């Protein structure tokens, strides 16, 4: 218990748009998932990549030392700013989360649903937000919300490290 299989990028110029980032991550390593975060409320952008490996993370982190059009991008491990739900029903559609994070925060970084088999898999779901200061309050609320007699459970930390 302690691995950094998941990395985050910061700065992200126009010059490192999704198409461009895609070129780089596939030349780093094997990867499960990849996304960017358009954070229109701030100048700098972010992105997130589930390499699912430690050697994957190093291949990303090392790739940081290449400037890209006057905005040197920053690659590191992921920080604890990921909420994830566990005890939750599958009817939490990805759209629903983008509504709910606008309703409590305003802004999110990224939003991952599970895909095991079909839908009826009772796996867990994982969402990243810049909004982490208010997320510390939201956790506390949601960690003992009631829906259909189930206590919901969420966390705001990284469930592998």
């Amino acid at each position: 218990m302690r691995e950094l299989t998941t990395v985050l990028v910061k700065n992200l110029p126009k010059s490192y748009n999704q198409n461009k980032v895609y070129k780089y991550f596939k030349h780093c390593g094997p990867i499960i998932h990849v996304d960017v975060a358009d954070s229109l409320k701030k100048n700098f952008r972010f992105a997130r990549i589930e390499f699912a490996r430690y050697d994957g993370a190093l291949a990303a982190i090392t790739k940081t030392h290449k400037v890209v059009g006057q905005n040197e991008i920053i690659v590191s491990h992921l920080t604890e700013c990921t909420l994830w739900m566990t005890n939750f029903p599958p009817s939490y559609t990805q759209r629903n989360i983008r509504d709910l994070l606008q309703d409590i925060n305003v802004v999110a970084l990224s939003i991952r649903l599970p895909s095991l088999r079909f839908n009826t898999s009772r796996r867990f779901a994982y969402i990243d937000v810049t909004s982490k200061e208010d997320a510390r309050y939201c956790v506390e609320k949601l960690n003992g919300l009631k829906i259909e007699g189930y206590t919901l459970v969420t966390k705001v930390s990284n469930p592998l490290e």
